[PDB]
């Protein structure tokens, strides 16, 4: 009783059946229409099994979530998490669990003195719209502006430091970032056939060359962090992570067979900031652009901001329960454009099954977040940016449309930033939507819905402006 | 411009307008029907405003949440937490906010190493369903329970059944509850603690016990402190007054004294078992009186959890019905139905009302939860009021739900109260079924009134299934 399979070969598998023009997220979406909505595909020697519903997705990260916990190693994330030493991209562990908690600490704990990531996230939203007043006048797109911004509140939040406008070195940061989100778990052919090592590789030479550049910036915030540490104060995650390496070298009965090497501090840390800058960037773009292309959900965002925070004070993360038509469009961006439409592999740590189906110790299974989110079944006018989705009867709060809203996704592999995403969310958004309307740029047009996909589903550079008033 | 009334005399204010044998928080609702949805009275020298509009409570709590964010001094209280020392009577200031944090943190952090609240709460979960599969022969094995989760929190210990302590601590936590932050006459007029006053014997008595428990707990850590481990709340708060007295200069406003580390303990122990425990039982209660919720939620676990493993915290957005059943508990049976006052840190205004700098706006959390305007039928336990169409997932009914609170003083240990009823509600109901003994009535659903609204006791006894 195994799943429907695609046609394979030998060695190389299923690679003949899917060669398209399609994204893979919408590929393996139209293949429903020949093997259903469960089914199984081989690339080279791995079984991967596709989940487009619902039920199923939840089957695999809740009910039996550890249990399909595992991680798959490749290649291009091996190289970027120096052999799965960092969260996602490693294995169900103690190891994986005890990182996990001190992220969560760390976030809990940042600021010393009454000070919290609320105060950054606020300083940040303060600087940029204070650059978008001075700069009505002279366009200044942000998007950059805005990219800064988010980057300064996860620096904060691991290194305790920020960019400074116009910084040589974050343009650099940004610069071999997208070269990593182009060239690491995209399927290409030496993470499918790893043996491809043996003869040169063009974007491994390129991803290798990133990672160097981020492996320099990492190990000079390390030694500069160790120096400078005390035990008076946690600036960052960070300190947090060195602590805790401390107390593994004085062996305590704790963090035993937990992995504290110096490699786990730098994947782990590094791992924070690279999710923090691309997934909540990624993120509020999509944000900006389908409020550019609904600008009658700007207008009701702002009415809503002028009654129940406006005028005198700026949005505070007190207000969080009470701007329900704003926390409604982030659900419905976050529903619209997922920031990973195929998410990373959950590999079957021992045979299990899904729903009445067999599936394999060792199969990759990869829930197709784009079709729980658009599936026509479950979602009236997939297509469709409408925030009433997630209002109640009457505007009063939030509702739950469907079971396959999974957009943090679930279970034991939950993401690990969801509270910061969160804030970072709200925050921005309501800040800027309260002095501004945004607006494109002389008579141009709306920007490109269709997104640059890869581990990240990115949107095409918009070029956007800020003119107030709201 | 100023909302109505009570009629009020000098020196005793409103008083004497107010006697009843009404529930204080019903007594409230029902003076709506003289003086609408907002009025203020005078207890003795002081103002409350009483707030029973969602409207109302959301600009208090949320909107100008800062600015109603002090909290009063009252003379049990003030005893209960050494002049406002701890958290939840502690006045708005940088210390307030920095042991919230702590709490976070710490809850976040605990137990490094293979130990998580989950493990905990699912251990004493354990225990709970093995004594009570000495089946068909609770209540105090449901408190100690829940005690033993924010006790291992707290000070990295437990009870084990039987323990002499255990019952010692039950008995002085309920002094204390059955005292403090009820109108005694002593809080409404300070100054006739010059007297003998009965309730601060009771008082003063409880407490003396407390403190003397509390100073072994935190002479033991002292003496057995390291800098390498970090094994529990207090721990935390030992690192932070250490850290303090050395010169951190970020920590410098806030105090770290030892009463401070004492009092937020304290507290959060306190906290976390007289409230998780009361709402549990208000659980159990109408989960007796409605056995087809029971088996909705049974046959959910079922199909959703089945049978060769036990319910896990990540099971948190996949058991609809359960979750749905909680806030239809916390709704019918707010656990503080009148709420701590807020007090106007500066003269303010409440929904076109003016409201003066010093008046202790007291939200009526029932009135609230009870709304017909915003309710139907409010006495009906229904958990599909916070189902969607489907029963797929969870919807808001009414903005005003809060059962938490909301703003700047909202709940410390909401997360805590959510795994607790999540994991305890379900350990027992994927194994169980509540039944009374057969010779007996449905349980009094009218419950007593103090700082939390306790149920009753009721002797229940769970079939296996
Ligand atoms: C802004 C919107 C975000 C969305 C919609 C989102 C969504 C998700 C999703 C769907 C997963 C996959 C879970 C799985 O494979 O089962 C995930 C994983 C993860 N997210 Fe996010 N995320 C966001 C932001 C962030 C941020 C800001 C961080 C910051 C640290 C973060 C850290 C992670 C980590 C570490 C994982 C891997 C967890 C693990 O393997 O245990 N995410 N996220
Ligand atoms: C089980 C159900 C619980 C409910 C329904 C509940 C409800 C509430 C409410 C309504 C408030 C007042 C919020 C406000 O004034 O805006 C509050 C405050 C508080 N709760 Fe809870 N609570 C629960 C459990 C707990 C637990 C387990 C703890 C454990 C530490 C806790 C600690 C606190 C504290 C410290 C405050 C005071 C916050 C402050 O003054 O800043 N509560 N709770
Ligand atoms: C490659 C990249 C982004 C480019 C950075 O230079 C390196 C990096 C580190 C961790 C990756 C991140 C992209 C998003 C990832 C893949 C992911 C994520 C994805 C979606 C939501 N939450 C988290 C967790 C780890 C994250
Ligand atoms: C008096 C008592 C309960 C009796 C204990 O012996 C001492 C104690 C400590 C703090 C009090 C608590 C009852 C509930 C209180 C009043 C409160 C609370 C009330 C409702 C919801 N969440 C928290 C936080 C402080 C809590
Ligand atoms: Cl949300």
């Amino acid at each position: 009783r195994s799943p429907p399979s695609l046609p394979s070969l030998p060695i190389i598998g299923s690679l003949m059946s899917l060669v398209s023009d399609s994204p893979p997220h919408i590929f393996f979406q139209d293949l429903q229409k020949k093997y259903g909505d469960l089914y199984s595909l081989m690339m080279g020697s791995h079984k991967l099994l596709i989940v487009n519903n619902h039920h199923h997705a939840k089957e695999i990260l809740i009910k039996k979530g550890k249990i399909f916990a595992g991680r798959p190693r490749t290649v291009t994330t091996d190289l970027l998490t120096r052999d799965g030493k960092d969260i996602a991209f490693a294995d169900y562990s103690s190891t994986w669990k005890f990182h996990r908690k001190m992220v969560h600490g760390a976030l809990c704990m940042f600021g010393e003195g009454s000070v919290s990531i609320e105060k950054i996230i606020c300083r940040e939203a303060s600087s940029m719209c204070e650059v978008l007043t001075e700069s009505q006048n002279s366009a200044v797109d942000l998007g950059p502006e805005l990219t800064r911004a988010v980057t300064n509140v996860v620096c904060a939040l691991c290194f305790n430091s920020s960019y400074k406008r116009g910084d040589a070195e974050f343009e650099s940061m940004l610069q071999y970032s997208q070269g990593i989100v182009d060239t690491v778990a995209k399927d290409s052919l030496v993470d499918i056939f790893p043996w491809l090592q043996i003869f040169p590789n063009k974007d491994l030479r390129i991803l290798r060359q990133c990672i160097s550049i981020r492996d320099k910036l990492l190990q000079k915030k390390y030694e500069e962090h160790k120096v400078t540490y005390s035990d008076n104060v946690q600036r960052d995650l960070l300190d947090a992570l060195l602590r805790a390496k401390r107390s593994s070298e004085n062996n305590n009965s704790s963090t035993r067979d937990v992995g504290l090497t110096e490699d786990h501090v730098l994947m782990t840390v590094g791992e924070i900031f690279g999710a923090g800058v691309e997934t909540t960037t990624t993120t509020l773009k999509w944000s900006i652009a389908y409020l550019v292309h609904n600008p009658q959900v700007q207008r009701k965002i702002q009415e809503e901001l002028d009654s129940k925070i406006g005028k005198e004070r700026h949005p505070q993360l007190s207000d969080r329960g009470n701007l329900p038509y704003l926390e409604a469009t982030i659900c419905e961006v976050m529903r619209i454009r997922p920031v990973s439409p195929l998410l990373i592999p959950h590999v079957a740590l021992q045979d299990s099954s899904v729903g009445e189906y067999t599936v394999q110790k060792g199969t990759r299974v990869v829930i197709n977040m784009w079709s729980l989110h658009h599936d026509e079944k479950e979602w009236k006018n997939p297509e469709l940016f409408d925030p009433g989705r997630f209002l109640n009867e009457e505007g009063d709060g939030l509702c739950c449309p469907s079971g396959s809203y999974l957009p943090f996704g679930a279970g034991v592999r939950v993401c690990l930033g969801e509270a910061l995403a969160k804030m970072e969310l709200f925050l921005f958004l309501a800040w800027i939507l309260q002095r501004f309307t945004l607006e494109m740029p002389t008579g141009q047009p709306l920007p490109d819905l269709q997104g640059k996909f890869g581990v990240v589903l990115q949107p095409k550079k918009f070029k956007v402006v800020a003119k107030v008033r709201a």
